[PDB]
């Protein structure tokens, strides 16, 4: 609970649209469940991190347009890590992840998965590994 | 062989980048294995169809940048259909697909998958269903 674990998760159907380049930073500033994903880069700066796809999970056939893609989070082995949301935690949690990966010398096979759940906020990043 | 079938396929890791809006049409004109994907819309016109992601499969850890995403084609049930490439076939093959789906009243859960393989060209569209 605030550390990384490794488990065999289920698939999770979800629907997405693109990120337009908006970044995590972009979302923590200005005055106006889902998730989003990004490249598993050896990061340094939220100024550097920039989202790739933004998503919401399904709860529902039919429903969409072509600007959206019905898809899912592959079943598989995910190095995972959970944390109550805060900002000094956000980046500092990503770090533990990338660290753990480089330490275990594991090989990654997907983008990073950011999952926020308004615990009215809970958060988790899972990456897919072998 | 030139008709649709339904089978339980394996996953297929692949790497992608975006389509920029280029469309199938865009690729059949002008003078200068992989695939690409698009929204399972009730189509009419290649003038209307416009690619979403363009991809290549893996044969190879490491390898990329952030403008590319290591990902895959989920294992699952895919209504599939194969055809030697021609142009009058391209759109006319998509049709059989969408038809078959509406006829079987199946429910789709992914974008359409276009797979070209330079048989030096073989081609297939698979969609994921339940
Ligand atoms: C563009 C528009 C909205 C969001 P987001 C979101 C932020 C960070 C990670 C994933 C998603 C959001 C979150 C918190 C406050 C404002 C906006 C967002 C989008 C759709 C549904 C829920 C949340 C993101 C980019
Ligand atoms: C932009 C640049 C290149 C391709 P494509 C391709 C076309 C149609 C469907 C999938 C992929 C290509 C195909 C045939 C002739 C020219 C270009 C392409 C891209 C990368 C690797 C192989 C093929 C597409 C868009
Ligand atoms: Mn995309």
């Amino acid at each position: 609970l605030g550390e990384v674990f490794v488990l065999d998760e289920e698939e999770i159907r979800i629907i997405q649209t693109e990120a337009e380049g908006i970044g995590p930073e972009n979302v923590l500033n200005a005055s106006y469940s889902y998730g989003a994903t990004f490249s598993f880069q050896p990061y340094t700066s939220i100024d550097e991190m920039t989202y790739r796809h933004i998503f919401t999970p399904v709860l529902t056939i039919s429903s969409i347009t072509p600007d959206m893609e019905i898809t899912t989070i592959p079943k598989g082995r995910y190095a995972c890590i959970a944390y109550n949301f805060s900002p000094e935690h956000y980046f500092l949690n990503l770090q533990k992840l990338i660290k753990y990966i480089a330490d275990r010398q594991l090989t990654v096979v997907s983008d990073v998965y950011e999952l926020i759940i308004p615990i009215h906020y809970r958060v988790e990043m899972k990456i897919r590994i072998l």
